[PDB]
């Protein structure tokens, strides 16, 4: 299946890269890599990390919205499947529903996720 592989060629080295910084494990990078859900404050750490990494997250500390999202959709999936049109959608709506509420990074990819797991 193309977008859990395509999902992985982006997010993997970028999680490689973060895994220090949290103290990160291999079961952790697994967690992440295979979006599991994230229930333990490192996993939630280590994706908003890869995530700033591969340009989601603004300055301000927000998950990008409309146009600023397009390319992060891009490059973890490309627009090949329709699917993804949906998921653009799910992952632009659980950004305005969780922008604002959690000033800690982790705790908004965690509610962020949680989002679009249930979108």
């Amino acid at each position: 299946n193309s977008s859990t592989q395509s999902y992985k060629d982006a997010m993997g080295p970028l999680v490689r890269e973060c895994m220090g910084s949290v103290s990160a494990t291999e079961d952790d990078f697994k967690t992440v890599l295979n979006r599991n859900p994230l229930e333990s404050r490192t996993a939630q750490c280590l994706l908003a990390c890869a995530l700033d990494k591969v340009g989601l997250i603004s300055p301000e500390g927000a998950i990008y919205t409309g146009d600023d999202l397009m390319p992060v959709m891009n490059r973890l999936y490309g627009f090949n499947d329709f699917k993804t049109v949906m998921k653009a959608k799910a992952v632009n709506d659980c950004a305005n529903q969780v922008n604002g509420a959690y000033p800690d990074r982790c705790d908004l990819i965690k509610n962020f996720t949680d989002c679009v797991r249930n979108s």
